[PDB]
């Protein structure tokens, strides 16, 4: 049963979605992992407590190199605590921001670790749909860590905009080709620095998205523009198996 006398807290990593995320250090063991902080209040309001449920749930029972281990929770009068595998080298969105676009080999890199981690995923029903940069992490030897599962829905089938297909936007029926659009996103947007249906407006973006319109700027080479151009198809079911771009050229001749 932990309380939070059994950490001590550290800098804040992050500043969150309904509360911060503080780096900790359990007392007995010297243990250090991550504490998100949560407000019961504002989860009462925005009514997601079956999420974070879910959430809690999914991510405490999956095991994957690829996805950051929930080691338990707690609770007292205003606050949930979420105890968390800590990933040292910080989100893939600062590390975009930082380095302004990334090169082909990283690219790769990241997309075959992040396609392995969803494999896993759709193959224990479960279906990310809140798949973005700021929800990745990277571990001690730079390898993408999935941070959470967001506050999505999960079940293989169901029903900013930047990364959400358009049968998600248009309220149509939604599977596990949810995060094989989102790999289309992520791999765009890691190439050129920013994701294929970036707009200065809500309303514009829905528009991109839909329409599915996105050009390439002329440094994208045509193996990258391939396996985007394949992931980021309007029709789900055409949209490639996680298998088939695990094993795609491009991926093959960057990937480490
Ligand atoms: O800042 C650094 N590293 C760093 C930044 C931010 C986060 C981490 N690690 C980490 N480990 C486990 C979990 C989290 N969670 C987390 C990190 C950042 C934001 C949020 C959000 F938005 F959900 F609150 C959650 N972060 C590590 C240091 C320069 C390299």
């Amino acid at each position: 049963q932990w309380a939070l006398e059994d950490f001590e807290i550290g800098r804040p990593l992050g500043k969150g979605k309904f509360g911060n995320v503080y780096l900790a250090r359990e007392k007995q063991s010297k243990f250090i992992l991550a504490l998100k902080v949560l407000f019961k209040a504002q989860l009462e309001k925005a009514g997601v407590e079956h999420q974070l449920r879910r959430e809690v749930e999914i991510q405490s029972h999956l095991r994957h190199p690829n996805i950051l281990r929930l080691y338990g929770y707690f609770h007292d009068a205003t606050r949930v605590y979420l105890i968390l595998e800590y990933a040292p080298l910080g989100t893939v969105y600062r590390e975009l921001q930082k380095l302004s676009k990334f090169d082909e080999q990283r690219t790769a890199t990241y997309i075959t670790e992040l396609a392995n981690a969803l494999s896993y995923c759709h193959s224990k029903r479960v279906i990310h749909r809140d798949i973005k940069p700021e929800n990745l992490l990277l571990g001690s030897a730079g390898e993408l860590k999935i941070a959470d599962f967001g506050w999505s829905v999960h079940a293989p089938s169901s029903r900013t905009l930047d990364y959400l297909p358009p049968e998600m936007i248009e309220g149509r029926m939604h599977d596990e080709k949810v995060d094989l659009w989102s790999l289309g996103v992520l791999c765009y947007e890691f190439l050129v620095g920013k994701p294929p249906f970036e707009a200065n407006t809500y309303q514009e973006t829905y528009k991109r998205i839909s329409r599915v319109e996105f050009t390439f700027p002329d440094f994208v080479t045509e193996g990258a523009r391939d396996l985007i151009s394949r992931l980021l198809k309007h029709n789900p079911s055409q949209r490639p198996m996680l298998r088939e771009v695990l094993e795609h050229p491009w991926i093959t001749a960057n990937s480490s």
